[PDB]
């Protein structure tokens, strides 16, 4: 009885959530191969023990899929420079650690089983880097480029309507660009340009030779007097001073502007045309519903929350304008990133398409205001530092190959699909995650092992064509028991979250929610067939809990009010957040922090970091005499109990007593106390584990912002949502019927 199969009575067990982070299940391969397997932080499967047939997979109920964070920053990476990149003659799989050499001069492909000759240059060919590491990166040549590797090109398209000016994001963006101007990935060929827009479209001529920027204003984006692209997307090094002058002036160019219109559509169409020749990255900053010209959007959100209980009203795009724009951009290797900083509905569902279909990124800062909502301003500052300095890959493509019999079925993420197994990524960034559901078209009886291999081809910021490859090997099994033994619950949950997004949009929120519950009912019913109480194998003991958490997440919840743009953003996050970050949004990590200690702590970055144990998401865990920190992935909350020890309030919060604690507190004082040092050290550790900067909110029991915290205690009953106990009873009833 492997331990992953040890029975767990979920009906009775009140302690199932581990105190420490859940580890990915190690694929059950022999010792030698295990050491060679792919990092689960880069590439993992929902079922580490692969079902031998589609019939067995169907009997299991669990979804078979892959999750990847293909371009994440790595501490070490074997870089291979060879005149010949060895690949299979029949399926083009890259030679890897799991192939077999049948004569030292020939290798058999582990995906299609065809025999290939080993090139002389590749030569003890089995001790080659490609065969000793499952994650490598090749430097490719002319045979992997249709044109010379494009230089880095950056274009900023900024909303300067009165609403946008009032918001005050310009100062933040321009200051960030100035501080990081010499840190943008690229070389001497790097080009950059700027555009602003209100009722008209504004271009900025920054060509070398000018003493100051020349602003060009047009209402017709096809104006024949407009200069050539070389004067708008200029060489960063050559026009450095002109660029800095523009960056210093922008925040004070539209002060108290009379313009209220935001012609985003025309601006983006002009951007497409400008970027078409080279491709690159477009960064769009929008603060309200596009109101003029092509692509203008209506304020269609339905105020009646109950009208969206079964089918979310206006959840899908209102038009295909932005999707079409993104597809056209992808065709020219142009990615479009959206930074939405609106205080009123702006139809993110429609706008998000500009990024979704161009491999772009979506950032959302609701009710952003430099002065009145400074936490969003500081967050943008930090998010921009990462956005502007992280590595980047241009004009990229990614293909995922798999052993014969296996097939890619549905991809999840931001990209332009070009095949059953090929994705076009105008840009590939190190923070993007992807997922894909698989199917078994032909029984996997040929061998006892299957392999999955991700190949990411891109142009580096230095002009080199590179191919980063990840190879994952998994054992094939023929019994249901074994399938349940190798399930990766968090991977399954993340894949189901993506499937639920598709179902909510194409069918209804009701159907998506029902399918999520059905996954639990079906899997545990199927499990029961292999063996008064809801039983589950250890591997799935957290499955019901995670599904309940998902059902209460902003994306799919129906019990409490949810603004449309807010729900859409939650869905966007599911589609692009790597598993490690997405799981915190699905099931927040709760910690008691008024009594942090050394014991258990770890040492990192040369400091002692407390390691408090994870607490289940229920008010039952909230000692009224303590303080707790909830990590929801994108935001932090610190709940302070009415009877919380004053030592904590005084030494950590910086106040005499509970009553003196202010509301709307978003920062922890840098107090010279041991407890403040521990708390801050802990929180700094949390922040350093992810690319984005979560805003911190200190919540008092007094009931104003209390709900924001209690809505995350997903194990408790609420308005129209089951408690964990009730949910299990519900699952049981369905299975017993
Ligand atoms: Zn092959």
């Amino acid at each position: 009885q492997p331990e992953s199969l040890r029975p767990v009575n979920l009906t009775q067990e009140r302690n199932i959530l581990p105190m420490t982070p859940v580890w990915a299940p190690v694929p059950n391969l022999n010792a030698d191969l295990k050491k060679l397997n792919c990092s689960p932080d880069s590439f993992r499967c929902t079922l580490t023990n692969i079902p031998q047939t589609q019939a067995l997979l169907n009997k299991a109920k669990l979804p078979l899929g892959l999750l990847l964070h293909p371009f994440r920053d790595l501490t070490q990476l074997p870089v291979i420079t060879s005149n010949t990149i060895v690949r299979c003659r029949s399926c083009r799989t890259y030679i890897n650690p799991f192939v077999s050499f049948i004569d030292q001069r020939r290798w058999k492909c582990n995906l299609c089983y065809r025999v290939n000759d080993v090139p002389e240059e590749f030569m003890e060919p089995h001790k080659r880097p490609e065969v000793q590491n499952s994650t490598v990166e090749f430097i490719a040549s002319s045979d992997y480029m249709l044109r010379p590797p494009q230089p880095a090109v950056y274009l900023f398209v900024l909303d300067v309507s009165h609403n946008a000016v009032e918001a005050g994001y310009l100062t933040i963006l321009c200051q960030s660009l100035l501080e990081n101007l010499d840190k943008l990935p690229g070389d001497s060929r790097t080009r950059i340009g700027f555009m602003t827009f209100d009722s008209t479209i504004h271009f900025y001529n920054l060509q070398e030779g000018l003493s100051q920027p020349q602003m060009l204003i047009v209402s017709d984006i096809d104006d024949v007097f407009l200069p050539t692209p070389d004067s708008l997307l200029v060489n960063l090094y050559e026009s450095k001073e002109l660029i800095k002058d523009l960056l210093n002036a922008l925040p004070n160019m539209f002060t108290n502007t009379r313009e209220t219109h935001s012609a985003l559509g025309p601006a983006l169409q002009a951007a497409f045309k400008l970027m078409s020749p080279t491709g690159g990255r477009v960064s769009v900053f929008q603060t309200q519903l596009p109101s003029l010209g092509a692509g203008l959007l209506q304020s269609r959100e339905d105020p009646n929350q109950r009208s969206s209980t079964k089918v979310v009203q206006h959840l899908g795009p209102a038009t295909d304008f932005y999707k079409k724009l993104a597809l056209d951009c992808s065709g020219q290797q142009t990615a479009v990133d959206l930074f939405l900083l609106s205080s009123q509905y702006s139809d993110l569902a429609s706008l998000a398409c500009m990024s979704k279909y161009s491999a772009g990124c979506i950032y959302y800062y609701p009710s952003f205001h430099y002065t009145h909502n400074p936490s969003q301003a500081e967050k943008l500052q930090k998010d921009l530092k990462r956005y502007l300095t992280r590595k980047i890959g241009f004009e990229a493509v990614m293909r995922i190959r798999c052993t014969k019999g296996l097939s890619m079925h549905t991809f999840h993420g931001n990209f332009f699909v070009r095949s059953t197994d090929l994705l076009s990524l105008a840009n590939i960034n190190p923070d993007a995650g992807f997922a894909v559901q698989l199917s078994i078209e032909e029984s996997l009886t040929d061998t006892s092992l299957v392999c999955f291999q991700t190949a990411l081809l891109y142009t580096s910021s230095k002009g080199e064509r590179r191919i980063r490859v990840h190879t994952l090997c998994l054992p094939v099994v023929s019994s249901l028991a074994d399938v349940y033994a190798g399930v990766d619950v968090q991977a399954a949950i993340c894949l189901l979250a993506n499937m639920a997004v598709d179902r909510s949009v194409s069918s209804s929120l009701s159907d998506a929610r029902d399918a999520l519950v059905n996954a639990v009912v079906d899997s545990l019913s199927a499990y029961g067939s292999t063996v008064s109480a809801l039983m589950a194998p250890s591997s799935l003991k957290l499955f019901p809990l995670y599904v309940l958490a998902l059902l209460k997440q902003k994306a799919f919840r129906t019990g409490t009010s949810t603004r449309l743009d807010d729900r859409v953003y939650a869905m966007c996050q599911i589609k692009s957040q790597p598993l490690v970050h997405l799981m915190k949004m699905i099931h927040p990590n709760l910690y008691r922090i008024d009594r942090l200690t050394d014991e258990g702590a770890v040492h990192v970055n040369d400091r002692i970091v407390p390691q408090p144990p994870l607490q289940k998401l229920s008010a039952e865990k909230l000692t009224r005499e303590g303080a707790f920190l909830m990590d929801c992935g994108s935001v932090f909350y610190i709940w302070v109990g009415k009877g919380c020890d004053n030592n904590f309030i005084e030494d950590v919060l910086g106040y005499t007593n509970f009553a003196s604690i202010p509301q709307k507190m978003t920062h922890l004082p840098e107090l010279d106390t041991l407890s403040s040092e521990r708390a801050r050290s802990f929180i700094t550790w949390l922040r350093d584990s992810r690319p984005l900067s979560p805003i911190l909110h200190i919540v008092k029991d007094e009931s104003p912002a209390k709900a924001e915290f209690f809505q995350h205690l997903i194990e408790d009953r609420t308005e129209a949502a089951f408690s964990y106990y009730e949910f299990l009873l519900h699952v049981q009833q369905q299975i017993c019927k």
